[PDB]
C-alpha cells in the first residue's frame, strides 16, 4: 500500500493534477523545484528493474501524463523527467513513480 | 538532423550496447556517472514535449530497452532515468533521449 495506495485510494489527501484510469499525478511534497509533482501508475510495480515488457505502454503512458501536465502546468520553458531505481538511484517509495521537476534551471549532472 | 541522426545512421561512431528496429541505446561520450549511456528512438522525436500521444508505447519501450541495459550492464544497486526537457530542463540534442546513470550513488535534488 505505502503512501502511494492509500493516496489513490484517497485515504489520505493529495494535490491531485491528474487522474485516469491508468495514472495518479499530485505534485510532490517535498518541492526540488518551483513546480514537482510525481506521475505513478495505479497499478503497483516497485521499481522499474521488475516492469515487465507487456508494462511497456503504461510507462510511456506516465510519460505522457506527465508532459501533459507539466504543460497544463505552464512548464513552457523546460522540465526534467526523473524515475530512481533502487539504492544508487535513491528510490524512495518501491513503487514506480515518475518525477517532474520545472519552474527553474535544472543542472548537469541530474544529481 | 542531430548528431544523434547521424549516429542512429552509423555515420560517426559510438559506442552502442543495444539495437532493435525503432531504437539505438549507447554510452555518452561525456558520461556523468560510472555507467552513463542513453536510449534514442530512431524516429526524430525532437522533444518529450511534442511526442504524439501514438509515441507512447515507444516511449515506454525506451524505459524497458533501458532498464535492460543497465541488468546487462551489470547495473544490479540501481540508477536514474532521465528525459530533459527544454532549457529549463537542460536537454543538450533536440532530438528524444533518455539517460540512464549508475555505478555511483545518484543525489536528490536531481540537478
Amino acid at each position: 500500500d505505502t503512501i502511494f495506495g492509500k493516496i489513490i485510494r484517497k485515504e489520505i489527501p493529495a494535490k491531485i493534477i491528474f487522474e485516469d484510469d491508468r495514472c495518479l499525478a499530485f505534485h510532490d511534497i517535498s518541492p526540488q523545484a518551483p513546480t514537482h509533482f510525481l506521475v505513478i501508475p495505479k497499478k503497483h510495480i516497485s521499481q522499474i528493474s521488475v516492469a515487465e515488457d507487456d508494462d511497456e505502454s503504461l510507462l510511456g503512458h506516465l510519460m505522457i501524463v506527465g508532459k501533459k501536465c507539466a504543460a497544463d502546468l505552464g512548464l513552457n520553458k523546460g522540465y526534467r523527467m526523473v524515475v530512481n531505481e533502487g539504492s544508487d538511484g535513491g528510490q524512495s517509495v518501491y513503487h514506480v513513480h515518475l518525477h517532474v521537476l520545472g519552474g527553474r534551471q535544472m543542472h548537469w549532472p541530474p544529481g
